[PDB]
């Protein structure tokens, strides 16, 4: 599993369950191409996005769909998305993991990228 | 000043400086249109990005270029920028700070939303 | 002003306002001296904890207190208070803004540290 | 497993590994008496902190020795270390883990608390 993502809510003390999220993959036009897309699970997290044969090198978005998590929990947000944008560098075998942490008017997110 | 944006250093303790920011809205034709730039002073801000009469409803991105700044530091950085996605003004004018805090391999981002 | 406290609600994208500050210094015998406290200001801010003069060498405890702001809002939170240990002020005198961002399950603090 | 802690590095963008934490219980003379202890291991987590039985409600402390890890990789670190004080509450049966994200002048901690 080359690539996972992990959501929090830090309102609730919780995964965030059933978050809808999407990579893309940049294209030659510099477009973004759909590359992955799934909901988080029970615990908060996304796998099986990718195989290592995929997922070359290149820059990549996460695109989690924040605002309708906030907003089916009946609570106003920010942003209209968290997206995260970076380049999978080949550098030795490696696994990413994109967590983020959710509030209302705040995001953090954070890559682990090990191997 | 109805956009205004802050940016700290989580290595350093300190202002992120120099740091470029690029503002899109997003047109009727779904495009992101560049909108407004600058870059941080030595107190990690960038004000005048627009006024109360430009700064019309919609939705805006704020794309701030942390990857450079990280560079030209010696750090070769995760993240290729730190994007700030959001609805403005649509009750009405208010006035926004988006906050970033960064590190090599994190951020966060905040907002402070006040109504004048 | 060589110590400053700032506080941000990330639920409401605000300030934090009326939040208690309690500062400690640590004394000779490894006790936590009561050393300023103060509340934060309608923008979240606590100025005039105390001088240069006064704010000498040693490990300085803030603490902030989260649990007693989130009750006031309708929310249990998780935390009983946010507290940020530093020695401050032993290459000479610094400027100190300590900043905190509330959630209810999360704060996140950070350090900004200039030279006068 | 009612207590994790889970400790990761923003700068590196790893797992915290080897980081002492400390873990107290406020005493009815309101002193804090040493609760668990240990080092984080190679994915950043400390585990088998305490038991069901022994984890009563109460309030608590878990200290993070972030100093000490950042002197370690020869980076200067603003905080001596990083506390996380909070009351454990019985409310049906519960887990928590205590999760920081470390930089050298900053740190963001969150509580993931399920069942
Ligand atoms: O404290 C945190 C904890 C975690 C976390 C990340 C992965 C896990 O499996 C887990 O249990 C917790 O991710 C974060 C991610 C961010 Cl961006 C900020 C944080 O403070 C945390
Ligand atoms: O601690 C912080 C402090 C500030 C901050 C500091 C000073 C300001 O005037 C302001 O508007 C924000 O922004 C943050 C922004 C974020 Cl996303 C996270 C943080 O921990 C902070
Ligand atoms: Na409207
Ligand atoms: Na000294």
């Amino acid at each position: 599993c080359p690539l996972m993502v992990k959501v929090l809510d830090a309102v609730r003390g919780s995964p965030a369950i059933n978050v809808a999220v999407h990579v893309f993959r940049k294209a030659a036009d510099d477009t973004w191409e759909p590359f992955a897309s799934g909901k988080t699970s029970e615990s908060g997290e996304l796998h099986g996005l990718t195989t290592e044969e995929e997922f070359v090198e290149g820059i990549y978005k996460v695109e989690i769909d924040t605002k309708s998590y906030w907003k089916a929990l009946g609570i106003s947000p920010f942003h209209e998305h968290a997206e995260v944008v970076f380049t999978a560098n080949d550098s030795g075998p490696r696994r990413y993991t994109i967590a983020a942490l959710l509030s209302p008017y705040s995001y953090s997110t954070t890559a682990v990228v090990t191997n």
